[PDB]
């Protein structure tokens, strides 16, 4: 606890990034009618016959999905940049990307081209990608190792901060209209553009540059900034044992993650805690929510979606001032159990339906608790919680693929979960409650607290648990 502006200003503006990512995520759902209409029109336009619902179906697939593919290919990428341009650099270097996504994505109507809208779903899907990867490294190398998780916690409130208002633009009477709805998906431009302003005014990691980089002395007097003290003895010195470690070890590439002993248990721990955040059934649990809002009077969709919003927010913050405290196995913990018992209500509220008249309301009530433990644990803590198992060496190589993994999940689940629920039903739930309980289990005994813990101590106990 050592907080001035310069370091809120410093993690503030690279969770610009963690913004992005829950705006683009978020965006997409709202103009649906919209912007098939628009699809409908520059086929009719031409003189042609209009397009049939399967194609305008299968379009809009590839256009919400694209950015998921995009998302997998830039997360695993991230390891070509960070070390070779800084973790800093990497953010400034990539808005590149979220400039030209949101250029296509703005401009595909004037141009009257699908394959823009398409195009720049992808291309922004692979800034985003990037994004999910740089963000909570550079948080986790430029926090106090007492703050780790808080801060790390900052870049989920970002993302669920970036839902909310891309859903809330989303509305008819802002942005989600005929005449607006380029302005809607063109609307990542204006963050890349302050963030690129902002960003060289932020350091770049003291772990980097003392650490990758060894310029000790210039890593000091960014830590006294930072940190608002002259004394930065203990950590510069912790810096300097993590230093020495990483210039007698082989530098990692991906494959030999899997080939280490001492990395394996780490890795395997840091792909699992993407699957329990993508495998928790909060990607069904929407998917059965705008038809489930109609029974119980909202009759308003986007609306009931925003309240969602609202507690999405509201528990992300509770975690924030939990995650130093409690731990993250505990709040990872509590939050796949309170999921598991809300997904079995989901399946016996869905299963007597109609049997019962209340049941709509039973559900929704059931979705918004669900939300709530979500972002206890499984929803911030798996973005930050791998750069916490790792020292520096293997970080970028452990980051590329744990992120690559939870972009890959969330593809495939999207794939696979239409059919799943086409022939299960209200029973597709209790999947997700076997999952939730079998990654509660896993988190209970495979899973070592990394609170307030240096990475040099967290480090040395998976070599020790590798010695036997
Ligand atoms: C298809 O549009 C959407 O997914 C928006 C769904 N509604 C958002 C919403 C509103 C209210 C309460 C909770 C939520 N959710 N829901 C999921 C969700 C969430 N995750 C789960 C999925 N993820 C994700 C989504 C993508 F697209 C592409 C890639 C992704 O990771 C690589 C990242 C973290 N985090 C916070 N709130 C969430
Ligand atoms: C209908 C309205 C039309 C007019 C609209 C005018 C908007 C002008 C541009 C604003 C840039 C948006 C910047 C987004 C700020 C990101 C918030 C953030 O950085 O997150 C804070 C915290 O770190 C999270 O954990
Ligand atoms: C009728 C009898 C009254 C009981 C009704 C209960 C209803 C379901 C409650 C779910 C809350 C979720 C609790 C999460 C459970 C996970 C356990 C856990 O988090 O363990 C932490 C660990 O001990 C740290 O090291």
């Amino acid at each position: 606890q050592k907080v001035t502006p310069a370091l809120i200003f410093a993690i503030t503006v690279a969770t610009i990034g963690s913004f992005q990512f829950g705006y683009n995520t978020g965006v997409i759902n709202a103009p649906e009618k919209i912007i098939k209409e628009f699809i409908t029109k520059t086929l009719t336009d031409k003189g042609n016959a209009p397009p049939s619902e399967v194609l305008l179906t299968s379009l809009w697939s590839l256009s919400v999905a694209i950015f998921s593919v995009g998302g997998m290919i830039g997360s695993f990428s991230v390891g070509l940049f960070v070390n070779r341009f800084g973790r800093r650099n990497s953010m400034l270097i990539v808005n590149l990307l979220a400039v030209t996504g949101g250029c296509f994505m703005g401009l595909c109507k004037v141009a009257k081209s699908v394959e823009m809208l398409i195009l720049g779903r992808l291309v922004i899907g692979l800034f985003c990608g990037l994004c999910t990867g740089f963000v909570p490294m550079y948080i986790g190398e430029i926090s106090p190792t007492a703050l780790r998780g808080a801060f790390g916690t900052l870049n989920q409130l970002g993302i669920v901060v970036g839902i909310l208002v891309a859903q809330i633009f989303g509305l008819e009477f802002i942005l989600g209209s005929e005449e607006l709805w380029p302005l809607l998906l063109g609307f990542t431009i204006l963050p890349a553009i302050l963030q690129s302003a902002a960003l060289p005014f932020c350091p770049e990691s003291p772990r980097f540059l003392l650490i990758n980089r060894k310029e000790e002395e210039n890593a000091k007097q960014i830590l006294q900034r930072l940190w608002g003290t002259q004394d930065v003895s203990q950590d510069i010195q912790e810096m300097k044992d993590e230093s020495a470690r990483m210039s007698q070890e082989k530098q990692v590439t991906v494959l030999e993650l899997f080939r280490v002993s001492s990395y394996r248990q780490p890795i395997i721990i840091s792909i699992v805690l993407q699957l329990s955040q993508q495998l928790s059934g909060i990607n069904a649990v929407f998917y059965y929510s705008t038809g489930i809002f109609k029974d119980a009077g909202v009759q308003e969709p986007i609306y009931a979606t925003i309240g969602a919003g609202v507690v999405n927010t509201i528990f992300t913050v509770v975690s924030l001032f939990l995650v130093e405290r409690a731990g993250r196995r505990t709040l990872h913990m509590i939050g796949l159990g309170g999921m598991a018992f809300c997904s079995t209500l989901m399946t016996v509220s869905l299963l007597l339906k109609d049997n019962y008249n209340g049941m709509s309301f039973v559900c929704i009530g059931a979705i918004l608790v669900f939300v709530a433990f979500f972002e206890i644990g499984p929803g911030p803590i798996p973005w930050f919680i791998v750069a916490e198992l790792f020292s520096q060496g293997p970080r970028p190589a452990a980051m590329a693929v744990a992120g690559c993994s939870n972009w890959t999940s969330n593809f495939l689940v999207g794939l696979l979960f239409p059919s799943a629920a086409h022939y299960l039903g209200a029973y597709v739930f209790i999947i997700f409650t076997g999952f939730l309980i079998t990654f509660l289990a896993f988190t209970f005994f495979k899973v070592p607290e990394t609170r307030g813990r240096t990475f040099e101590d967290i480090t040395r106990a998976f070599e020790g648990q590798a010695h036997g």
